[PDB]
């Protein structure tokens, strides 16, 4: 029996209607799983700032760090142009509790309309341009030239690199316990442009092999490396190619980006921020203020992003069984909500998911 | 009308597709007045091994002094850093002054999936190009390495320029009467603004500025996309995009991936564009597994050959060209193994030159 204290951060638009949907799926997950939840309620995104002059309230910070245990982020409304005093809270989140790594898995429903898929992205989201270190070195007018730095560390692409064998082996593990895949062997992609970044790109490829190295149940993994751009032109054609991806800020971005823009809806797409001891799962989809307070937010990306902290917890079982309650709501097709096609609301696919539980 | 053309064949199938559009260039229609020399040109992984320089200094002399534009074929790249090779490519560009990559991305009428007819227009001199690299830290096992991200309000201004031309022409052509999946013309702006709030800033401040540059730009609409979402509309609406413009490495990224939305790597072209220059190549690279056979596709030249043409103020000639090479495609009877036939790259030239 285990209990996880699990933060909440609702934060804007229909973060506020998919994360009380989650809520109660945690809640009732069946007995066999062994496992409870304490929930915690907590401030952070645009409204915060517009009611506070704060997107992250210290508080928020402070109650993650010495109360929960991992938590659940909703959508954050990120303004088109700079505000001041105002920084993303979702960056500055991962930022505060190390969260390493961006996890983006992209994987079809078999059945439904579209390309195959079954990759995970594994986004180092730490370094990279994102350092955000820039100057205007010269300042002529008409004539002016800016730099910026990119960062690529051994310490944080081994972090990632490790990750994405971890990753590569669990994603074995459900294959061996008889869950079908398209994969009969896992393998890690390293993406990279060393024909242009020779130095930096060379040591995040170097970092990223040499992880494999560091557990010898890693050994078997098949590991290839491919360039961005190459990986971008082959995504539209044959995404079924691609097991797990593991890749430098920027590179990862575009990609899971790219991957997830193989899925129909956005309202399917689950994501996870991941450090050492804190996982902090969200949503792809934004906060969607067009139906935002309506009633029919999909909250099938928000369960399947609790399922894939619950994996990063060690709830290996709970996870599967969200999973196949999911799948077989969407597969019969019968309660689904508009962004899917149908004339559901969230309330009436969380109540689906639950019967299948 | 005379054009002083350089070939430039290189490596690999570069050999076959660029003597297939020599064949064409000789035989375009008496009504476009269009009359071509041809100076054949040294450069590629081939002359590097026979000579130890990949460019040499007389190959660019020539393009200089002698000609009005070249067609590259394609070189074949080492897999690593060979001393003394430097890609041909890159340097050709570089002493040309051809500071503009163009990646037009054309489906056929009739395709399944959405169409796409779109122009990206990478800026190509700068961003993390200037491969300036360091090991700032080097404690065992805790490297530490850093580029620079150069973004220059002139070379910024000069694409965004371009961009707009690019743009200005298109929309001559619908008003011509062509029909075209676009109503309005416009000019996206790609950047990367919440990361990068300095050096985007810059690239989208001088492009935006570009338009005030000549009043033929101001009837051209201007929009900015985000990297963050940029393949996630090109994948699944490109029909959303008339012209779109780029630093280096996010332009190099979106071509690439514009690419995969037409089929066949071997129908699609390029130019490499400068004030007083203009460089056609295919996408596609040298292609060992093939050369040799008489089977590469050498629509993507064609199309580049056509592309250059519109550069240089040959409309009529280029849509020809255009039309020639769809019509092959559309009917579908003679295609190369890439497009899944077993018709050579002779046949496919043939059939378009009847076509023409």
């Amino acid at each position: 029996t285990r209990r996880i204290v699990l933060g909440l951060i609702p934060a804007d638009g229909i973060g506020k209607e998919v994360v009380p949907a989650a809520r109660r799926l945690m809640e009732n997950l069946p007995a066999k799983h062994k496992l409870k939840f304490d929930f915690i309620d907590l401030d952070a995104g645009w409204g915060t700032f517009e009611r506070t002059g704060k997107a992250l309230p210290e508080r928020t910070v402070e109650r993650l760090k010495t109360e929960c245990n991992a938590a659940l982020f909703g959508a954050v409304q990120s303004p088109t142009h700079k505000v001041a005093g105002y920084s993303s809270p979702i960056v500055a989140l991962r930022k505060k509790m190390g969260l390493y790594a961006n996890v983006r898995p992209v994987k079809s429903l078999d059945g439904a309309k579209g390309k195959p898929v079954d990759l995970v992205i594994v986004r180092e989201n730490t370094e990279c341009l994102y350092v955000k270190e820039e100057r205007m070195v010269q300042n002529t007018p008409g004539k002016r030239v800016a730099e910026a730095i990119r960062r690529i560390s051994e310490e944080a692409s081994t972090k990632i690199g490790k990750m994405a064998f971890e990753i590569a082996k669990s994603r074995q593990k459900i294959r061996e316990s008889g869950t079908y895949s398209i994969h009969k062997k896992p393998l890690v992609t390293i993406i990279h442009k060393s024909n242009v970044m020779s130095v930096t790109d060379g040591l995040f490829r170097e970092s990223c092999r040499h992880a494999q190295s560091l557990d010898p149940s890693y050994a078997s993994i098949n590991v290839d490396e491919q360039i961005v751009d190459s990986m971008v032109y082959r995504l539209f054609r044959e995404p079924e190619c691609f097991d797990v991806v593991v890749a430098p800020n920027l590179y990862g971005d575009i990609l899971s980006d790219g991957a997830a823009s193989l899925i129909g809806s956005l309202g399917l797409v689950p994501s996870a921020n991941v450090g050492d001891n804190f996982v902090m799962s969200e949503p792809v989809h934004g906060s969607a203020p067009d139906i935002a307070g309506r009633g029919i937010a999909n909250p099938v990306a928000t369960f399947r992003s609790v399922a894939l902290m619950l994996e990063f917890m060690g709830h290996q079982d709970a996870a599967a069984d969200i999973y196949t309650a999911v799948d077989k709501v969407l597969t019969e097709g019968k309660v689904l909500t508009p962004d899917l096609g149908g004339k559901s609301g969230t309330n009436e696919i969380t109540d689906a998911v639950l019967a299948n539980i």
